[PDB]
């Protein structure tokens, strides 16, 4: 609806940065909303959800197991990784190493995950592969978040981001086990709740995933919707603010709740 485009733009006078938004509708694939559709954002986390895409991939084709575990030391931990820096000892299999990375955030299993698939490349030749030429993957945790302005490196575009999301949760890319369980990881999703979460009615559905990255970047990709069931993905993101934390979940937030008022 245009008049969510109007909180969007009044998002930009607020934060003083641009703002890319995607409403995109989950069946037929459908654009319902678009701003800034086209323009580059850096992914910062919201790549995690594309590498455990690659990486269920992977197991779909025998080439991974979600049981296998990785052993590291603390030389591969990097900034942020609360459940790494626990299973040192342990080690963790590849399904706890997404489940890491996708609901809290985890840079050292995005890298460890990362290693296993070729790296960045692969990541990038994987997308590219599934019909997404735009969204691309170049460094790794945490020099990915650095957001250089007119840096092209670690970003994706909002359309591009939207479609891709659109062709792992509902496409046949992935093997129905494997697609649940892309969407149950985002829907259990423990570091999002000032954003889209806080402006959701009681009793619907939401799969996320959120990015915060250097120079006011932050993002997020969802599919949601009424009676427990998604029958959307929204994409939204922002970089170059002086905007803190606080400010930027609220501009994202209020974006949520005018996209649920003209649902
Ligand atoms: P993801 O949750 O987007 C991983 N993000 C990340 O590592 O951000 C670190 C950061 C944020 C802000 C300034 C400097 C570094």
């Amino acid at each position: 609806h245009p008049e969510t485009l109007v909180k969007v733009k009044d998002a930009e006078d607020q934060l003083g940065a641009r703002v890319g938004y995607i409403e995109l509708d989950l069946n037929s694939g459908k654009i319902l909303e678009s701003f800034r559709p086209e323009e580059r954002f850096p992914m910062m986390s919201t790549f995690k959800v594309l590498l455990c895409g690659a990486v269920l991939s992977r197991i779909d084709a025998g080439q991974e197991q979600l049981g296998r575990r990785i052993h590291y030391s603390q030389n591969d931990l990097v900034e942020y990784s609360p459940v790494t820096e626990k299973h040192l000892t342990d080690g963790m299999t590849v399904r706890e190493l997404c489940s890491a990375a996708i609901t809290m955030s985890d840079n050292t299993a995005a890298n460890l995950l990362l290693t296993t698939i070729g790296g960045p490349k692969e990541l990038t030749a994987f997308l590219h592969n599934m019909g997404d030429h735009v969204t691309r993957l170049d460094r790794w945790e945490p020099e990915l978040n650095e957001a250089i302005p007119n840096d092209e490196r670690d970003t994706t575009m909002p359309v591009a981001m939207a479609t891709t999301l659109r062709k792992l949760l509902t496409g046949e890319l992935l093997t129905l086990a494997s697609r649940q369980q892309l969407i149950d990881w985002m829907e259990a999703d423990k570091v999002a709740g000032p954003l889209l979460r806080s402006a959701l009615p009681a009793g619907w559905f939401i799969a996320d995933k959120s990015g915060a990255g250097e120079r006011g970047s932050r993002g997020i990709i969802a599919a949601l919707g009424p009676d427990g069931k998604p029958s959307r993905i929204v994409v939204i993101y922002t970089t170059g603010s002086q905007a803190t934390m606080d400010e930027r979940n609220r501009q994202i937030a209020e974006i949520g709740a005018s996209l649920i008022k003209h649902w």
